[PDB]
């Protein structure tokens, strides 16, 4: 009911600033400005954020089939393992789901072209993969009410 989480922009190594507009689709813009940018990146866990859009209230989540798409409840696919990667960026895979032969994670990842990407098709070594956070403020949240899928 009461965690310390941040709200921040995260911006995409490879030039877009990640975005979650109101009709629920997700991918990136250079409308820095936007205020569709800001997200809370609440704790749920150790390491392990939900990403929710300030505006639209929405999660960011990642399906079984490496999708990623918004979710209005909070549910175990809406929960992403931060990593830190080279000192300044980090990464976010899902908690659930990964590649079933080498054991390979699926992140959140945009594309040169600031597109949105299959969770399974982001390697944790490419700039798909790496985002600059950019907050704005630290805030509290109440812990989000966690749903069965």
């Amino acid at each position: 009911p009461q965690l310390k989480g941040i709200v921040t922009k995260l911006y995409s190594r490879q030039g877009y600033h990640l975005q979650l507009q109101a009709d629920g689709t997700i991918d990136g813009t250079k409308d820095e400005d936007s205020t569709y940018t800001l997200f809370n990146l609440i704790p749920v866990g150790l390491r392990v954020v939900a990403i929710q859009g300030v505006q639209t209230k929405l999660y960011l989540a990642m399906n079984s089939e490496g999708y990623l798409y918004t979710s209005e409840l909070f549910t175990p696919e809406c929960k992403f393992k931060e990593s830190v990667f080279e000192n300044y960026y980090v990464t976010y895979s899902s908690m659930i789901y990964r590649q079933q032969q080498s054991g390979r994670g699926w992140y959140l990842g945009l594309n040169k072209e600031g597109e949105i990407m299959k969770g399974n098709h982001v390697k944790k070594n490419k700039p798909a993969a790496h985002f600059l956070p950019k907050p704005l403020k630290v805030a509290m949240y109440k812990e989000p009410s966690l749903h069965d899928l």
